[PDB]
């Protein structure tokens, strides 16, 4: 506590020393920044924790089975009727043939140098409805008989690369002719920097495409999320908050007579500036990176934070020149600084603890956020201590200068009883409204508003009649044995009752995960039947497969009509297993539809002697929102235990991003919790009065309570983002009640002892500062971020911080008095 004043002290007495080191230290680490500054903009190192157990899991599935397809969505919706006519038939035709055929990305790749080829002899996967006619335009006449009966019955219209496309996955509505919408789908499993390429030409394609009148196109590359969510340009904004708070501080340091200090003024924000810089060039030599969280929020959060301080100091320093005349301009802003540092430093430190606090999110974004925010503040504080100091010692004696209201704070304290009352029933209230708080984070808010990706995401939801696909992966289980592959297998009376087929047919009737399960198991005994004769030839007398082109009477099937059985009597064990299982998976699926080198040659990764992993391949329902999402992804961890038994997991793609909603609420109790608990210590060192403490702690509970109630009523999502700026809120909250009820606590022995007394007192001291140096600041700081252009930074972060003042300001401005007068 006494560091601030020895601090401050010498500030004073050494202000160009401080002053020269300050601009030193400032030059050095905007220069860093200039040097080394690294912006990070990969979603998955923003929102996605390398040590999660879906992250790893998905670094297995990625070296096994190949990174998931690169996925390219295009949505063709016409809005009020349906889309399907023989005008945008021709145009789709056209367009969706030069993407897959003649778009040339530079480098002179294409689609096909890159898309995904269920064999090596096979076509470019294209999941449209143009692939029913081979992307062969249709009739003018028969197209509208010919796609319906495509859509009834996918197998008689295969495509080229022969696996059946579904109309929930290549429209909006079954009725094919009502559809308002069609979707194209493009995968390509090249996962180097040429696939990146070729997605930008792509998608400067789309953004340059004339649709047909009545038409709309919406669509999603692989690289559009990291070039949509990172394309901001909010240099102006940032400018009109810093001029804003330049005119309500130059208003604010006036002095008392009404005279303008503009260096005082411009002092302060270019410390708040020098903060920012100096945090970010000081993170930057320990190899964090910055985010767009860093540059759309922390300039505005330290902003509303990082100049109340120097008010704080100024009015008291003003106060002192009316008090105690006889004190020098070195020791009026020394006593200032004495008498007001263990409120500046109590607040500060749970500044800095809530952000600590923060940290613990394991979201690299939010995280990086939090971090990047404790160093600011410590910065700002510093600087404030030191810089302001020197400013303020310099300017003052080089410019010598002569030397509601307190209505209300009577008026509302008649009326205790009836404000705790008040406030107490809200803040049951709230209480009732916390279980309705959502979960989630709506991908909409986190692009532009402007962004092509909104109308997607839209689009998605609205017209997508499949879900993301779910891998099982099985690994480390000896399918050699009958035993292991009884666990695997629902098509045989000995599989278990719990195999991995069983159960999963059973969640599809009780889970997300409704789509039948690829059995590759299955599919392989299947293939071992001897009935069905044209699958597992081996040359009569011989051990090797039969070849294609060999006739019928050459060649003997790997079984006899009596080894095979439905209850796995007969079925390969030991090498035996791994014999027939590479006939399998090397068989065609032209003579012999069971044959696994089509639907299985990339889900198993085997040897000569063992399959070391495997997929079963099905899928959820279509996804709808946030909440379909989380349901979805807890439906995938609640199966994976469904199996102690097997070393297997669920994999979908979506899955690394909704990790944190599988604890999202028991996480919010411990951090929230830990914050008020962190402030109920904090407070006790230093005001060293429980009781005050424990009702300063009491109260920020009732602001955080309200606030989360009001996220409820406000439509503001739970995740990582909000629960962060929710434990700020606590942070924040503090500062609002901080001088109020320090000032309670110790009064001048010219005051009244009596409670009633000291809770005036407290209001005709700091009940100003409060206004003007806690309340006002706050809200300038924060409230262009309602303009921002991602809705995040309005929604998650404007009407929390925005809701945060409001309650706070009225709990430590009329609940706080009422609960310091009584009690
Ligand atoms: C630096 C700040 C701005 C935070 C950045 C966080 C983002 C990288 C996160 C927040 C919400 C996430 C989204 C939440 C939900 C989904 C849906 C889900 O997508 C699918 O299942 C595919 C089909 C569909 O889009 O519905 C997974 C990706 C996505 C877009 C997520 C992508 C990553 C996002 C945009
Ligand atoms: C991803 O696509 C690139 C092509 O853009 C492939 O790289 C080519 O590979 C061939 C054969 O090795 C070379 O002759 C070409 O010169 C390469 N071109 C470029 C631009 O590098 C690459 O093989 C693809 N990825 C995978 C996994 O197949
Ligand atoms: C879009 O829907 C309206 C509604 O029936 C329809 O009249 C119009 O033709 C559609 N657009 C196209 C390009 O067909
Ligand atoms: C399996 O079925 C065959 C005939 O269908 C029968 O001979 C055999 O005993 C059965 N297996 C067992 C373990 O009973
Ligand atoms: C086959 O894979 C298994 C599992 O990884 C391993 O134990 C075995 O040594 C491998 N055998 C050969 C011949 O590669």
């Amino acid at each position: 506590a006494n560091l601030f004043t020895k601090v401050g002290q010498f500030s004073v007495e050494n202000p160009y020393k401080i002053l020269i080191t300050t601009v030193f230290s400032i030059f050095v680490f905007s220069f860093i920044i200039f040097q080394y500054a690294t912006l990070e903009t990969d979603p998955i190192n923003l929102w996605v924790s390398k040590n999660s157990e879906k992250f790893k899991e998905k670094e297995y599935f990625d070296d096994n089975f190949g990174p998931f397809y690169r996925t390219e969505q295009i949505f063709v919706v016409n809005e009020t009727g349906p889309v399907l006519s023989y005008e945008t038939l021709h145009w789709w035709f056209d367009v969706e043939n030069f993407i897959t055929e003649e778009l040339q990305s530079s480098e002179n790749i294409g689609y096909q140098d890159l898309c995904f080829r269920p064999t090596e002899d096979s076509t470019c996967v294209i999941e449209s409805f143009t692939q029913y006619f081979q992307g062969a335009l249709p009739n003018k006449d028969s197209w509208k008989r010919e796609l319906q009966e495509c859509g009834k019955f996918p197998v008689n219209c295969l495509p080229t690369f022969q696996q059946p496309l579904k109309t929930n996955l290549l429209f909006s509505d079954d009725d094919i002719l009502n559809a308002h919408a069609f979707v194209v789908t493009l995968l390509l499993t090249n996962h180097t920097q040429s696939a990146n390429r070729w997605e930008e030409r792509l998608e400067e394609y789309l953004l340059d495409l004339k649709v047909p009148e009545g038409l709309r196109i919406s669509f999603n590359t692989e690289i559009s999320l990291e070039k949509e969510l990172n394309n901001n340009n909010d240099i102006s904004t940032v400018a009109i908050s810093y001029l804003m708070m330049f005119l309500y501080a130059t208003w604010a340091l006036r002095r008392k007579d009404g005279k303008t200090r503009l260096l005082l003024g411009i002092s302060g924000l270019l410390i708040v500036l020098a903060s920012i810089v100096c945090a970010a060039g000081f993170l930057t030599l320990f190899g964090l990176k910055s985010t767009l969280i860093i540059a759309e929020v922390i300039p505005f959060l330290i902003l509303a934070i990082g100049i109340d301080n120097i008010f704080l100091i100024t009015h008291e320093y003003d106060r002192n020149c009316e008090q105690k005349p006889e004190y020098s301009i070195d020791q009026k802003i020394i006593s200032a600084i004495g008498r007001m540092s263990p409120s500046i430093l109590m607040s500060l430190l749970c500044q800095t603890g809530c952000f600590l606090i923060a940290a613990f999110v394991t979201m690299p974004a939010v995280h990086n956020f939090a971090i990047y925010s404790t160093v600011s503040v410590i910065f700002n504080g510093v600087l404030q201590l030191t810089a302001y100091v020197s400013i303020l010692s310099l300017y003052e004696k080089r410019s010598n200068y002569k030397q509601f209201l307190k209505t209300f704070y009577f008026k509302m304290l008649t009326q205790k009883r009836l404000i705790i009352i008040i406030f107490s029933a809200w803040f049951f209230t709230s209480l009732v409204f916390l279980p309705e708080i959502q979960f989630g984070l709506d991908q909409t808010l986190a692009v532009p508003q402007d962004s092509y990706l909104v109308d997607y995401f839209k689009d998605v939801y609205s017209f997508l009649n499949v879900g993301p696909p779910v891998y099982m992966v099985v690994k480390n289980l000896d399918l050699t044995k009958r035993q292991n592959q009884q666990k695997i297998c629902g098509k045989f009376t000995t599989c278990e009752r719990d195999s991995l087929a069983n159960v999963l047919e059973q969640e599809r009737h009780r889970s997300t995960i409704t789509e039948p399960l690829a059995n590759w198991l299955d599919d392989y005994f299947m293939f071992l039947n001897p009935q069905n004769d044209q699958c597992c030839r081996l040359k009569k007398g011989t051990d090797e497969v039969c070849p294609p082109s060999f006739p019928s009477r050459r060649c003997e099937t790997c079984f006899q009509q009596g080894s095979w059985n439905y209850n796995m009597s007969g079925f390969p064990e030991g090498k035996d297993f791994m014999e027939y299982l590479s006939i399998w998976i090397n068989a065609p699926s032209d003579p012999c539809p069971l044959g696994g080198r089509a639907p299985y040659s990339t889900a198993l990764v085997y040897n000569e002697t063992s399959v070391s992993a495997s997929v079963f391949r099905t899928a959820h329902h279509p996804l709808r929102s946030q909440k379909d999402f989380i349901q979805a992804y807890s439906d995938g961890v609640r199966i994976s235990s469904s199996f102690p038994e097997l070393d297997m997991f669920a994999y979908s793609p979506f899955y690394i991003f909704f990790v944190q909603y599988q604890t999202l609420g028991p996480l919010t109790l411990k951090l929230i919790g830990s914050a008020i608990i962190l402030i109920f210590f904090i407070s006790s060192v230093f005001l060293q009065n429980i009781r005050s403490s424990f009702l300063l702690a009491l109260v920020v509970t009732m602001i955080i309570v309200d606030i989360g109630a009001l996220m409820a009523l406000l439509g503001i999502s739970l995740n990582a983002v909000s629960l962060v700026n929710l434990i700020i809120c606590v942070g924040l909250g503090v500062e609002f009640c901080v001088h109020i009820v320090r000032s309670f606590t110790v009064v001048p022995s010219e005051t009244k002892k009596d409670a009633n007394s000291r809770v005036l007192y407290s209001l005709n001291t700091i009940g100003e500062s409060v206004i003007k140096g806690i309340t006002l600041t706050k809200f300038i700081g924060v409230c262009v971020l309602a303009f921002a252009q991602s809705k995040i930074f309005d929604v998650f972060y404007f009407r929390m911080w925005f809701t945060l003042i409001i309650v706070a300001a009225l709990h430590a401005l009329l609940f706080l008095p009422a609960l310091l007068s009584l009690f």
